[PDB]
């Protein structure tokens, strides 16, 4: 009896993906979920994960490669690799040289999810929902405080976002940028922030418990879809702000101690099927990295520029670089100071 252990982001797969793979291959898949790059990186660094496939963000995989926690993907076992978008493969190759270790799965941006009616009730019809001013300007957050503010629990994404908003290098290597202006702004906003979390804002946006959130595009679009299905009158939307935003690329990778390698390769080839990953995008509201799958994606997802952004928007996006030990320590210490309590 063949088995396969998969550790993937939560809400990152169609409800029937695994069942169809199981019935076609006869493999029993053990499936578990996470919502934090930090949780996954911690597991990879502390010892055996017990998984055959894991799905870190590409900028995190770059750090993890130097620890040897993955084994390189045998491209002769991934024949439809050519389905992947070349330009996106080129971009991930900055994190994963020669695309030796990482199979791009989905990608999206870290933007602003918001209740349309609540935000407009508080900040007016012309609320700057096109700008990080909506949530990074203290005077706006003080008014939104009453209706609920949520920051994502991803310190590298938040600090890069703040640095870009402050006109500085999103991957600044100047320590004073973090301890000074970045911390200053985050400490002004902190009293208005209800909580830091990477998943709860989905349901809180859907049910109307919060009105604004720094979050990932697909997660916010899922909340907007759940509110629509519940017919609760809640109107959630997502914004890639005009000042730019962080893009991320989540990639499948194979731990160096994976037990069921053959099964894991069968699962990766299953995900390379254009119809397979297009069907996933239809349910999770994330853009996949498969260029052959794009015309198979539903028009609701494919034509949403908050999911498949056009060249105008993509040119203003930035990606995370891996910081040195000093900046990493200073950023981690400031995050702790910000999440205090
Ligand atoms: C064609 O998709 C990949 C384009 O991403 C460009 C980055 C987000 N700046
Ligand atoms: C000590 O248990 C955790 C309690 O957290 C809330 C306070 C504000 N830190």
């Amino acid at each position: 009896q063949k088995t396969l252990h998969i550790y993937n982001w939560s809400d990152y797969i169609a409800p029937d993906t695994v069942a169809n793979f199981e019935k076609e291959t006869g493999i029993k898949v053990v499936y578990d979920v996470f919502d934090s790059n930090e949780v996954l990186e911690g597991k990879l660094m502390a010892g055996s994960t017990g998984f055959d496939l894991v799905v870190p963000s590409a900028s995190f995989l770059e750090r993890q490669l130097t620890a040897g926690v993955f084994q390189p993907l045998d491209k002769s076992k991934l024949p439809e690799w050519k389905n992947l978008d070349p330009e996106l493969l080129k971009l991930v190759a900055k994190h994963d040289p020669d695309n030796k270790f990482a199979m791009p799965y989905m990608w999206a941006t870290t933007g602003i999810g918001y209740n349309v009616d609540k935000v407009k009730a508080v900040l007016g019809e012309n609320a700057p929902v096109d700008s990080w001013d909506l949530i990074l300007k203290p005077e706006n957050l003080e008014k939104l405080k009453s209706c609920g503010v949520s920051f994502l629990d991803a310190p590298e994404e938040v600090f890069a976002t703040v640095l870009n908003y402050l006109g500085k290098d999103p991957n600044s290597t100047k320590a004073d940028d973090y301890t000074g202006p970045a911390t200053d702004l985050l400490l002004k906003l902190r009293p208005n922030i209800r909580y830091f979390h990477s998943s709860q804002y989905i349901n809180d946006l859907a049910n109307g418990d919060i009105c604004v959130a720094i979050g990932w595009a697909g997660k916010v679009w899922q909340a907007s879809n759940r509110a629509k299905e519940a017919k609760n009158g809640v109107n959630v939307s997502f914004s890639i702000p005009k000042e730019g935003a962080m893009a991320f690329f989540d990639v499948f990778a194979m731990p160096a101690d994976a037990k069921n390698k053959d099964e894991a390769y069968q699962f990766l080839n299953y995900l390379l099927r254009p119809d397979v990953v297009a069907h996933i995008s239809d349910h999770v509201f994330y853009a996949n990295a498969n260029k052959a799958a794009t015309p198979l994606v539903s028009a609701e997802v494919r034509e949403n520029p908050g999911i498949y952004p056009p060249a105008d928007v993509r040119a203003k996006l930035f990606t995370l670089k891996v910081q040195d030990p000093k900046i990493d320590r200073v950023r981690t210490r400031a995050w702790t100071k910000v999440k205090s309590g």
